[PDB]
């Protein structure tokens, strides 16, 4: 129990300090650093849609899910792409944070499962079908 | 899928994390310590270069290295300052050993950390109220 978070801290420290001189922990390591970055680097260079998006978010329990669906919906209406993959992460994140401004932070749990399945179930099949995730990590690194 | 959600818990813990919240009490530790070990190494630039004039890192010496570090690192006793030093240490050694092409080193200084973490760090660590206490000290 204290050795096994004692040897996920470690991993998660070290796995930080070989992404910062562009090596990596594991395969799984390299997908993480370079999906944060990606998230950090959409949500500077679009602040405006950022802004634009948790300026028309009204945050309640009851609506939360309508919210989530109805971005994720309109994001995903062309098809998919790593872009917009990024995108939903990115809006996501946003909904958590909004989330805990609001004081509801029971909904960042509920808001991860919804992301997940949404990945699981939209985003998977296009993701294997495009080399997974190693392609991601290649793409944005170039 | 277990990666699907693994990817979904890290970007999560990260944006909560930017904005002074946490995904939970283990993203926000580790999220803390990443920051300690990236204050560390900027206040301390030549803290690690300073070291391998004389660490020649080796298969073969590499844990002899280590334990007299750690050893030296932790001779007046354990603080948290230290404890950070000694997490940016251990990156520093992994990333030395991905540069000199000996990339295999790298799992062996992980468990070497955590042996070290486990049995002669966590009872001070225990004693001055967990990992909780460094991200409020941290934080603060
Ligand atoms: C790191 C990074 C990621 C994405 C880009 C931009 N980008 C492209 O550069 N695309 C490429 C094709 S992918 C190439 C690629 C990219 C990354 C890695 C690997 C390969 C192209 O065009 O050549 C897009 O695709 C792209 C994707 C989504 C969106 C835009 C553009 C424009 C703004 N729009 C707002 C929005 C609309 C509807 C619904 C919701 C939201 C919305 C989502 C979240 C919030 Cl928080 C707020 C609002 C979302 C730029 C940098
Ligand atoms: C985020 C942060 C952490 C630590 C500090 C510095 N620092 C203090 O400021 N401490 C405090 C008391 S703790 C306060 C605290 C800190 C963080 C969180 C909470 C509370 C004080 O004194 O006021 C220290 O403790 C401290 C600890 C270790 C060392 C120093 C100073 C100076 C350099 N020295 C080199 C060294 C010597 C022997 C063996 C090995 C190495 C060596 C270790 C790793 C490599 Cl990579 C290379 C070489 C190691 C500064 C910022």
């Amino acid at each position: 129990s204290m050795s096994q978070s004692n040897r996920e801290l470690v991993v998660d420290f070290l796995s930080y300090k070989l992404s910062q001189k562009g090596y990596s922990w594991s395969q799984m390591a390299a997908v993480k650093q370079a999906l944060r970055e990606a998230g950090d680097e959409f949500e500077l260079r679009y602040r405006r849609a950022f802004s634009d998006l948790t300026s028309q978010l009204h945050i309640t329990p009851g609506t939360a899910y309508q919210s989530f669906e109805q971005v994720v919906n309109e994001l995903f209406r062309d098809g998919v792409n790593w872009g917009r993959i990024v995108a939903f992460f990115s809006f996501g994140g946003a909904l958590c944070v909004e989330s805990v401004d609001k004081e509801m932070q029971v909904l960042v749990s509920r808001i991860a499962a919804w992301m997940a399945t949404y990945l699981n179930d939209h985003l998977e099949p296009w993701i294997q079908e495009n080399g997974g995730w190693d392609t991601f990590v290649e793409l944005y690194g170039n």
